[PDB]
């Protein structure tokens, strides 16, 4: 069976501030393995106009192992948002982040 | 050679309006494969209070085949994301979307 790679958000920190993400993030959330992969900044500027190129960005993905339709992902997705949200909230202020909740559509 | 998955953002449309995304979207963008997966909404309500359940959401990802590390991939990453932006600007307003390149996170 193919695993659904559910995007959850991003984590970032100053490149000058070398962090050990393995000491900050859990290996799984809501029963699904959590992955973090470094990627280029997905946006050029922060809210205050500061350039993002001084930060290293990590893409957060949840590997969901299922066979059910896209619709069934709801329960797990909601559980992940709450759980991951609780984890990132307790992180030091130097670590920036954004979850799906911060991707307000209209 | 590395196969890098770069999340781009979300696309959505009324559930009642059965669109054929395979016909709507291009298979590739800037030499990178464009992937889309139906997933739960990133949030339960639109910026206007209406529930997001009335739509079907899809996460958009660019699959880039590269030998460059994250920091050096920036140029190509930006070019590719910008190209996708132009693709979506050409879609009917019924197709809603949000791309990271336009986001200004805190």
């Amino acid at each position: 069976m193919q695993a659904v790679r559910l995007f959850q958000g991003y984590l970032w920190h100053p490149r000058a501030l070398a962090l050990d993400l393995k000491a900050l993030l859990p290996g799984e959330v809501a029963g699904a393995r959590l992955l973090w992969d470094e990627v280029p900044p997905p946006t050029p500027f922060f809210e205050d106009g500061t350039p993002t190129h001084t930060q290293r960005f990590y893409q957060l993905t949840l590997l969901v192992l299922t066979e059910e339709p896209p619709e069934a992902l709801k329960p797990l997705a909601e559980e992940a948002a709450e759980a991951l949200g609780e984890v990132l909230e307790g992180l030091p202020p130097e670590v920036g982040w954004l979850l799906l909740e911060d991707l307000r559509p209209l």
